[PDB]
C-alpha cells in the first residue's frame, strides 16, 4: 500500500505513534516519507548484508527475522515479511520498541538527517486528525 500523508498520519495516531516517547505526529510521518515515500512494501539491502523492512525500514539486524542476516536478534519477534503489510499495527508495534531502545528518533539516520530539528508540524498540515 502506498499510504496518502494525512491517511498514513491518521493510522500512526489512531495506533499510539503520536506524541509516543515525546515524538508529535509529525515526526513519524516525515520519518515515513524519507525510509519508504509511504510504501508499506519498501524493501532495502544494507551494506551489512542486513535488510530494511516497511514504512518505517525496520532493520533484520536486530528487529524482524528474515532467515537471511546472520549473528541478527528479532527483538519485535515478527517475520519481518509481517512489516511489508497495509495494516501498519506491526510496523507500530515495532517502532516503539525501537525508539525506546535509548536513543529516540536518532536510529532512523533518515529522522536525524532529514527531519530533527525541521517544522515536522508541516507533515500532518491540512490533516483532519
Ligand atoms: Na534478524
Amino acid at each position: 500500500k502506498v499510504f496518502g500523508r494525512c491517511e498514513l498520519a491518521a493510522a500512526m495516531k489512531r495506533h499510539g505513534l503520536d506524541n509516543y516517547r515525546g515524538y508529535s505526529l509529525g515526526n513519524w510521518v516525515c520519518a515515513a516519507k524519507f525510509e519508504s515515500n509511504f510504501n508499506t512494501q519498501a524493501t532495502n539491502r544494507n551494506t551489512d548484508g542486513s535488510t530494511d523492512y516497511g514504512i518505517l525500514q525496520i532493520n533484520s539486524r536486530w528487529w524482524c527475522n528474515d532467515g537471511r542476516t546472520p549473528g541478527s536478534r528479532n527483538l519485535c519477534n515478527i517475520p519481518c515479511s509481517a512489516l511489508l503489510s497495509s495494516d501498519i499495527t506491526a510496523s507500530v508495534n515495532c517502532a516503539k520498541k525501537i525508539v525506546s531502545d535509548g536513543n529516540g528518533m536518532n536510529a532512523w539516520v533518515a529522522w536525524r538527517n532529514r527531519c530533527k530539528g525541521t517544522d515536522v508540524q508541516a507533515w500532518i498540515r491540512g490533516c483532519r486528525l
